[PDB]
């Protein structure tokens, strides 16, 4: 089994993926992690920004050069397309990996696609339980009216008693390259969960996002 | 036409710009024109005593369930209590920025929608709308529907979070089920900075500095 890690990252209107981090502008950790894994045999950056694909080529990483608010699956297809076109190697697996989630490392990338073997899974999903669990929420009906999300008495059920719920951080996506090109879009069966802390899932949006995540590194 | 505020009882002790934590709860059932007397539900003599100092009315509970402390205050009040009253507002002490202007707001909502049950509640960061649920197999599917993680939030309905700062009800119906009405229930929707739960020393710091 082969893996082609697809890092999409496009440039200012914040120019976030470029915002220096320790050292290294923010695509420079996660080109580091996918690269620090074993399991990854390629890196590419699908970018439409100059300074983005300099840097990645700075760091190894191969440029997929995007053309003209796009889908999400309208460039993992265009990558899927432009790899099938461009590169020799069959890949099997897709990790698809955020620019914005710097602490998400190499261990949770190996971890990810261990899970996505062991389990033997069509889509891998990193998540997070959040500190308010969406299982104890409520839903808003058309009269106005407001009802248990899961069901009417969870609300009330303690934690404990209910089945997990989860919420994507979007730092890891691992599916399959044949499976998404049948369906051009994400698998919605065998979905299985990465799980990583809510620490471990800060997506940098905002410079006091960057700020906190300076710090919390050390 | 009557409602009773009932606040139930080292968090709730807490200094916070000058008054211990209860004494924002306490101030701002009082300070609303709908609310005729405010009580403490509180099982220890130096919370009672803060809470006496601030004008509210102590009910004794004896020495842990949310429920059994709502029905021991609705037949103290029973008791004790000369004037029937038709509503419950129930104020968790730890919500000091719920204002006599939400309880207002509430109140009005519990009346104009004619409610069963009003609940304050904020629409989360992350909605659990797009949130998804662990199967028995360890798999993950979607909460509300399979296609919902990857259908947008406008497309979706409104899905949100109790702050637990204000619980309107009416005190017969909660005496014949023994929980909260399941049905007629509306949403009192507050921000998600208005929804701070001290529950730690940072969240206290965080609210000290606002
Ligand atoms: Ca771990
Ligand atoms: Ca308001």
């Amino acid at each position: 089994n082969e893996y082609v890690a697809l890092i999409t990252a496009r440039g200012g209107s914040l120019r976030k993926n470029v915002l220096p981090l320790h050292g290294i502008p923010l695509i420079g950790w996660t080109i580091k992690a996918a690269q620090g894994c074993s399991y990854i045999s390629k890196v590419f950056v699908s970018t439409d920004d100059y300074e983005i694909a300099k840097i990645s080529e700075g760091l190894g990483a191969l440029v997929i050069n995007r053309p003209e608010t796009a889908s999400s699956i309208d460039v993992i297809l265009h990558a899927i397309s432009w790899l099938e076109q461009k590169e020799v190697q069959k890949y099997e697996g897709m990790i698809l990996l955020q620019p914005t989630s710097p602490l998400r490392t190499s261990h949770h990338i190996k971890e990810a696609i261990e899970l996505y073997e062991k389990t033997a899974a069509k889509f891998v999903i990193s998540v997070f339980e959040p500190t308010h669990t969406p299982i104890k929420s409520y839903l808003e009906n058309d009269d106005g009216t407001i009802s248990g999300l899961y069901s009417n008495e969870a609300p009330y059920q303690r934690r404990q008693d209910l089945p997990r719920a989860y919420q994507p951080n979007g730092a890891i996506y691992a599916f399959s390259i044949d499976e998404f090109k049948l369906n051009n879009h994400f698998p919605r069966n065998k979905v299985f969960p990465y799980v990583m802390s809510e620490v471990e899932s800060a997506d940098i949006d905002t410079l006091e996002d960057l700020r906190k995540v300076e710090e919390q590194l050390k």
